[PDB]
């Protein structure tokens, strides 16, 4: 910044158009300011290891300090990433991991990134479960909204929210659907799981675009307050969504504080400090209440 090397630290988010991953780079760019670094960003517009390569391959190719990146496979990545390891450059994933998020162990084939930056997204989806239990009196049918089988963070999420469940035998979950993180999808998803189950109690979306297609399915099946929502994420459309009773709970991550300690930590790296090997940032629990308590909408999403 003043007598500090100027490092060029690369983001790659795991999808571009994705508020998540627009608030990470927030945070990285505030990190940078601060450290006197340039952030290289650039994603693909679909959270897809087959677009994400090609830019990761660009960004190689532009001999950055440091690369940051959300990889949008747990094994697909790891061949391209070691391609950038073995070239001398230092990496850290952020949101979600390459081989089994455990790095610099010694052993194994995704263990060279430097650290591993996310939530608990185990947690998380334990919260979820908690907080949807609440909401439906600790009874009835419910069913997690996903994305794909395979990503890390929301089969974490998942996996949580299953084994929280577990303990609530009043509670039947049902089979989750798989929305190809398209929140039409989610949407047309519910409806048929409402229409086959008209006494379904709630739906749990594991991310951003699973719990507005999942809301957005229950406004149009006309059922707003009736079959309960948790969200995973918080964009701006929380705010209205909590006032109106079409969802409950909405679990914000710390997209911003990702970012920041992901940059950091690299500056820590190339100026010679050993840094963790797993930070993990928090969530804050939004509803219709506390939504307006300024401490909470801070962590609402940017864009
Ligand atoms: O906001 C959606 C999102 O980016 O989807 C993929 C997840 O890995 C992220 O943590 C986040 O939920």
């Amino acid at each position: 910044s003043m007598e500090n090397k100027k490092f060029r630290i690369a983001l790659i988010p795991g999808l571009t158009t994705d508020a998540f991953y627009i608030t990470m780079h927030k945070g990285a760019e505030a990190a940078a300011a601060a450290i006197g670094a340039q952030i290289i960003f650039q994603g693909a517009p679909d959270f897809n290891p087959v677009t994400q390569v090609p830019v990761l391959d660009a960004v190689i190719a532009k001999k950055p300090d440091a690369i940051l990146i959300a990889p949008t496979d747990t094994t697909q990545l790891v061949q391209p990433l070691k391609k950038a390891a073995d070239a001398g450059i230092p990496m850290i994933t952020v949101d979600t991991f390459i081989g089994t998020g455990d790095y610099q162990t010694g052993a194994g084939d995704g263990d060279f990134p430097l650290s591993y930056i996310a939530s608990d997204n185990v947690l998380g989806g334990e919260i979820a479960a908690r907080s949807l239990a609440l909401a439906i009196g600790d009874k009835g049918k419910v069913y997690v909204s996903n994305v794909k089988p395979g990503v890390s963070t929301t089969d974490q999420r998942e996996q949580g929210f299953k084994s929280e469940m577990a303990k609530h035998p009043g509670i039947t979950v049902l089979e989750t659907q798989f929305n190809d993180n398209d929140a039409n999808k989610a949407a047309s998803q519910l409806q048929a799981v409402y229409a086959r189950n008209p006494d379904l109690a709630g739906v749990f979306g594991a991310n951003l675009f699973s719990g507005l297609g999942s809301a957005n399915g229950v406004q149009q099946a006309g059922q707003s307050g009736t079959i309960k929502v948790v969200a995973f994420d918080a964009p701006g459309s929380v705010v209205d969504n909590l006032k109106s009773g079409l969802i409950d709970f909405a679990i914000a991550q710390h997209p911003a504080e990702i970012g920041y300690y992901g940059v950091i930590s690299a500056y820590a790296h190339l100026t010679g400090q050993s840094i963790p090997t797993k930070i993990g940032t928090g969530f804050t629990v939004i509803n219709k209440s506390n939504v307006t308590d300024p401490a909470v909408a801070r962590f609402i999403y940017a864009e």
